[PDB]
């Protein structure tokens, strides 16, 4: 299983993670869909970035192959603590961070609490402030196992559905039913789900204090997180750039791979 | 005067233009400010692009050092005819086009009337549809000669005013008073100026038919053309990408030079 990488104790949690490349560190933080893992989200990104940077992609606690501690208290602050715990464990003092949706919200929260630990940020299909839960997001977080549900979920993420094959649907369905996966997932963002968008979000006031050079990326046809959320992030963050891909759904790193990889590598390259 | 390049008869008009580089042709179309010329607008762009493409930057009729024919009938269609006349004169059958504001509106109009002559488009700080005239634009089009007026105008275009020196103000002021310049300029977009935004614009319906791969660029703090206009272009054009620079005024090619040049060159490079 290529989704399984190495193991490390981070913030007291046995964490699964991938570590590829050398040089300036870059932390990639995956989204919050069923069966998600750092590898599943970044398999097409790591190769390109690792040629210029040291890429770290961990499975956030409660997701992927990282341990799911009994009675663990999941929260924005706990996840931020995990991220920092991972960086501490790997002696990564300061790093660039790329966050996908859920991971983007965590990136912002980490930058606010640990400003000194974050350099440049890439927020993809994310939201910094609250937005009204979408049908797409409620479907994602309200997922229950079945190949048809996974196919429909994958279709929600993609602009070009021809990319969603029965094979892919089967593979991610199988990923979603691994021991304990659906258990923790279903208990992660229970109804009413607007609560979790509200809890993961950061205040407009706090976001405006971010000094980080930021690159906000979003797919015009994103059915999960509305484009309006990234537009808002772009109005709030001072040193920000916004890049919207037309004919692109939620997973821009997948549907606009080469364009995404070039923008990100060059964005980090500026830091010299 | 480096603003003077070569001369060529195009659409019956003696046209001043710059031609640098070899390979795939790229036409750069300047904006409509006082004293504007292809060189003034693209001096920091041509060098970079010319390393990979053949760059053509002409002074549109009524602007720069191109002839200002007596009783010439200036209009969107006449300007489109000039652009095509320039391409015809240079045996340029199909080309990518980069348009700055006024020039961006012309790029869209040309692509609609001569779809076969345009490949990829870069619309910078432009508007495809109508928007309510801004204080900034009315100030630009309502310019009358003076170093203070030019300094204030340059300040309207820039985010970082420290880039606007008295020397630059003097140079562009002098450019604006060259024989016949202010004469044609003042008669170009007379009050009420909303009429010209309306005349240069293309319908939503027409814009939606554009098949061209397009890159829309805009500065968040643009005081001349509102960011909302580019957001709208991004909603209408199918194969579009939008890139907004934070801490950047109207002239992104000037304040975010390297970022702009890289995005554009790579965007055209995709066409192989």
């Amino acid at each position: 299983n290529l989704e399984i990488g190495k193991s490390i104790l981070a913030a007291g949690v046995l964490t699964n993670y991938h570590d590829v490349g050398e040089g300036q560190p870059v932390i990639l933080i995956h989204g919050s869909g069923p069966g998600v893992s750092a590898y599943a989200n970044w398999r097409l990104t790591i190769p390109a970035l690792s040629k210029f940077y040291r890429v770290i992609a961990p499975d956030m606690v409660g997701f992927g192959f990282t341990d799911r501690p009994e009675n663990y208290n999941y929260s924005k602050d706990s996840w931020v603590d995990h991220i920092i715990g991972i960086m501490d464990a790997l002696e990564i003092e300061k790093a660039h961070i790329v966050g996908n949706a859920f991971g983007g919200g965590l990136a912002i929260a980490t930058a606010l609490r640990y400003s000194e630990r974050v350099d440049r940020m890439v927020l993809m299909g994310a939201a910094g402030t609250r937005f009204d839960v979408t049908e797409g997001l409620n479907a994602v977080w309200g997922y229950t196992p079945s190949i048809e549900n996974m196919r429909n979920l994958l279709d929600i993420f993609a602009y070009d559905r021809s990319l969603v094959t029965d094979e892919l649907a089967r593979l991610r369905y199988e990923a979603s039913i691994q021991p304990g996966f659906q258990e923790s997932f279903s208990s992660m963002f229970p109804e009413p789900r607007q609560r979790w968008i509200d809890a993961l979000a950061s205040s407009d006031e706090d976001i405006k204090t971010l000094p980080n050079e930021t690159l906000i990326i979003h797919g015009r046809e994103d059915q999960v997180v509305p484009l309006s959320s990234s537009l808002r992030l772009g109005e709030l963050i001072d040193r920000a750039q916004l890049h919207v891909f037309g004919r692109c759904g939620h997973w821009t790193q997948i549907e606009q791979t080469d364009r995404f990889n070039r923008l990100v590598v060059e964005f980090f390259n500026e830091a010299n």
